Formats: C-alpha cells, sequence, structure tokens
C-alpha cells in the first residue's frame, strides 16, 4: 500500500506512516528525526 521505514517516500508526510521522506536520493521514509 505504502512505503515503510527505509521503503521509498514520494512525500515527506510519512509515506506509510510515523515517517518522514529523506532528502537524501534516493528518498527513503525514515523515522521523522528523533521519534
Amino acid at each position: 500500500a505504502c512505503r515503510e521505514w527505509l521503503g521509498g517516500c514520494s512525500k515527506d508526510a510519512d509515506c506509510c506512516a510515523h515517517l518522514e521522506c529523506r532528502k537524501k536520493w534516493p528518498y527513503h521514509c525514515v523515522w521523522d528525526a528523533t521519534v
């Protein structure tokens, strides 16, 4: 359905959830910052 931690974010919101989009290509979802 969506990408999880270290998947492939297309949105900085969280792709799946509780995440953010890495600004480093290739963009993968990481745990926001210090969540």
